């Protein structure tokens, strides 16, 4: 409960955009303790978040982040390994985060309080725009 407070899982992912700016979004779903909220961000999203993130906090050094082929990616099945790896990469992102003693997020850091809004602090890829919701 306390020792597991941040879930997260991407149920799905949707087409969005027409014509050929037309892309995929990965549907995060988000719980830090008794909050839940959801985000929809394409691969781009998530790859800015890691690499800004990889030069602020060095634990996420031994994180590896999933490629982008250059070619293939309108394959539905493609797009679905992409769902998979990106979730496995932010829960192990919230693991390390939660775990390293160098971590603001350290779970047995003093004082450390943990919410929606610390979480969107830390990171602005989790704060909520035009399509996402609680």
């Amino acid at each position: 409960d306390l020792k597991d407070p941040i879930k997260i899982s991407i149920p799905r992912y949707v087409l969005c955009g027409q014509g050929k700016d037309a892309h995929f979004e990965f549907e995060v779903k988000i719980t830090v303790l008794d909050e839940t909220w959801t985000v929809f961000r394409r691969y781009s999203r998530f790859r800015e978040m890691h690499k800004t993130l990889k030069l602020k906090y060095a634990e996420l050094a031994a994180l590896e982040f999933p490629p982008k082929k250059l070619f293939g990616n309108k394959d539905e099945r493609v797009i679905a390994e992409r769902r998979s790896h990106l979730e496995k990469y932010l829960r192990d992102f919230f693991s390390v985060m939660l775990q390293s003693a160098t971590s603001p997020l350290h779970i047995n850091k003093v004082g450390l309080t943990l919410s929606k809004h610390t979480i969107c602090e830390f990171s602005p890829f989790f704060k909520k725009g035009v399509f996402d919701y609680s």
